[PDB]
């Protein structure tokens, strides 16, 4: 719905023109090729005229024309980048990197004559002369090591773990022992009512004790292990390491046939229900799956190059004070040495001409990124393809979990 929206029906020329200055250190990147909004495809190819590049190119894909996003027919009337059009917007960033430096960034995008133009002027600063960025230590891609949905089920089940873990030790200490439980519990189903609190496998599953010394500090409620058990596997969670995937399959592992042992238990040699007990059985086993997950897309990964994700939301709100649109998102830019640069970035467009402009409605641009080179260019350059799609709103809950308001908690 515009004027703009017409302007975006084909093929379109696309010139880029950078001016940077980070930490003192000025210079000039100038990119061409061209966008197709209806594929939401951009293919642009970015030199440096002014010799070496002196941050790496992935931290400057996100500066370097979000009107050439495809928005789907019901979204349409959320597109505030093309409703601009031609007079264009103005975008303004703050991406801050962690435990390093800032890049401020100022763009005017808009249209001259055929072609989509988008100028920058960028300056750096505070940026640690051997950090990931001064010291060209970061990987040349956009990847997402790994998959997302991996990553929010991971911490899900890990948090409801660490819940179900500290309700049952609560339930240990301040409930199993009254004489109440046992006459409400057998009159009565709850989900705090189970016979292995106060039981032989409430301490260290049973065994563990007479193999210590039954009253060692290493033979704890079964909920500790619970805890840190859970614990354990949403932080080295975060990490993505072969060690750390070794760990927590052992970990899972160990979690499984414990939860088999407990469970012959529960249904055999201590005959009863406990609904605590089963869910996180249940757990340890989504957690096991994850983990093997992890490992054969670790080791197949290379393979499945051709159907990996690597999109990045970058999520927008309106700001109808300003008669534009406020955006954030967080960039994790992968270190060679296998660690983690996080950048964040803070948004605003605003309209440079006079007209209707669209306020949409909160939702997200999944955006995709393969870098490459030019072997016939010996500038320092840069060869970008990019696939940029809307979402966020739709009425089914089939799709629900790709709904911006369950999205935005996990980033």
């Amino acid at each position: 719905m515009s004027k703009g929206e017409e302007l975006f029906t084909g093929v379109v020329p696309i010139l880029v023109e950078l001016d940077g200055d980070v930490n003192g250190h000025k210079f000039s990147v100038r990119g061409e090729g061209e966008g197709d909004a209806t594929n939401g495809k951009l293919t642009l190819k970015f030199i440096c005229t002014t010799g070496k590049l002196p941050v790496p190119w992935p931290t400057l894909v996100t500066t370097l024309v979000q009107c050439f996003s495809r928005y789907p027919d019901h979204m349409k009337r959320h597109d505030f980048f093309k409703s601009a059009m031609p007079e264009g917007y103005v975008q303004e960033r703050t991406i801050s990197f962690k435990d390093d430096g800032t890049y401020k960034t100022r763009a005017e995008v808009k249209f001259e004559g055929d072609t989509l133009v988008n100028r920058i002027e960028l300056k750096g600063i505070d940026f640690k002369e051997d950090g990931n960025i001064l010291g060209h230590k970061l990987e040349y891609n956009l990847r997402v090591s790994t998959p997302r949905w991996e990553r929010i089920a991971r911490v899900l089940v890990c948090l409801l773990g660490i819940l179900l873990s500290l309700y049952a030790f609560h339930v240990e200490r301040e409930h199993a022992r009254d004489p109440s439980y046992k006459a409400l519990c057998d009159v009565s189903s709850s989900i705090s009512c189970s016979k292995v609190f106060g039981s032989r496998w409430g301490r260290g599953f049973g065994l563990l004790g007479s193999i210590f010394g039954n009253d060692s500090a290493l033979n704890q409620p079964n909920s500790v292990y619970g805890i840190v058990f859970y614990a354990f596997q949403l932080l080295l969670g975060m990490t993505v390491s072969a060690m750390a995937a070794l760990i927590l399959m052992t970990t899972s592992i160990m979690s499984v046939v414990g939860s088999l042992y407990l469970g012959y238990i529960l249904y055999f040699v201590l005959k009863d229900l406990c609904v605590i007990c089963v869910t996180t059985y249940a757990l340890n086993f989504i957690l096991f799956v994850l983990n093997y997950k992890r490992l054969v897309y670790l080791n197949e990964a290379w393979k499945q190059k051709l159907k990996q994700d690597n999109s990045h939301n970058v999520y927008i709100t309106a700001d109808k004070q300003k008669n534009g649109i406020k955006a954030n998102f967080k960039i994790r830019h992968n270190v060679e040495d296998g660690s983690v640069q996080l950048a964040d970035h803070y948004q605003q467009n605003t309209p440079i001409g006079d007209g209707p402009v669209l306020l949409p409605d909160n939702h997200y641009l999944s955006t995709q990124s393969v870098l490459s080179k030019d072997p016939n260019e010996k500038r320092d350059h840069m060869v970008l393809l990019e696939f940029v799609t809307a979402a966020g709103i739709t009425h089914g809950m089939d799709e629900l979990y790709k709904s911006n308001s369950l999205e935005v908690l996990f980033q």
